[PDB]
Formats: structure tokens, sequence, C-alpha cells
């Protein structure tokens, strides 16, 4: 069908793949690169994982319906949450990369995963 226009926006924003650095200057170089985080937008999750498996959170099986609209994934995805620590004004802002490795709640629009909830907590954290 080739419906690869819609959630490319989603996978630019959130999804990454290969955090080669899960540090601070990782997230600061992604602050500069992605540039939707000016003047230092604080929290922002990147997801790392298989790209086809992000797509297949909007199956129904491999991401089951949570709260009659939303999806909760099957697989634990890596999430590197660049969460801005320290002084929040001018660059160098830097970021507190707090990694979790957990199931994610996303939401689908159209039947493709568009939304990302950063609200989902595990009962471990």
């Amino acid at each position: 069908a080739q419906d690869d226009y819609r959630y490319i926006h989603f996978l630019t924003q959130h999804y990454d793949a290969k955090p080669k650095g899960r540090n601070d200057e990782y997230c600061f170089n992604m602050m500069k690169n992605r540039r939707l985080t000016r003047p230092c937008k604080d929290r922002n999750t990147f997801i790392h994982g298989n790209k086809n498996d992000i797509k297949a959170i909007c199956e129904d099986r491999n991401g089951q319906p949570y709260r009659g609209d939303l999806r909760i994934s099957k697989s634990e995805f890596q999430i590197t949450i660049c969460k801005h620590k320290g002084g929040s004004s001018r660059p160098p802002c830097r970021y507190g990369a707090t990694e979790d490795s957990r199931v994610i709640v996303v939401g689908c629009e159209n039947g493709l995963p568009v939304h990302f909830d950063e609200s989902f907590i595990t009962p471990r954290h």
C-alpha cells in the first residue's frame, strides 16, 4: 500500500535507534540535531528498538488495546528519556538521560502509532 508518510513524523520525533551514548552529551547533541527542544524543552523520550515493532504496536495483538483506544506494547522497548537537569536557560543546558527498559503506552491514530504517552509507569518504577 505504501503508507509511509504519516508516522515518519512520529519516528523522527521520538524514535531513534542506536543510542551510542546514553549519557548527557548524547542527548545534548540530539538537542542540537533534532532542534525541537529550544530553548531547552525538558523531557523527551527516544525509543530504541525494532522499527517494525514500533509499527506493530498498532497491531492489536502485539500492542493490545489499553483503555479502549490506546495501545500498550508487548515488548519492552528501550526508552532513553532525556530529561533536562540542571540550569534551564541557555545552552549548555544538558540532559539527564534516565534510561528505562520497559513497555510503553502509545496511542494510534489511523491505525498507525502516532502518539506517545510518557505517562506509563511500571509498578517497579
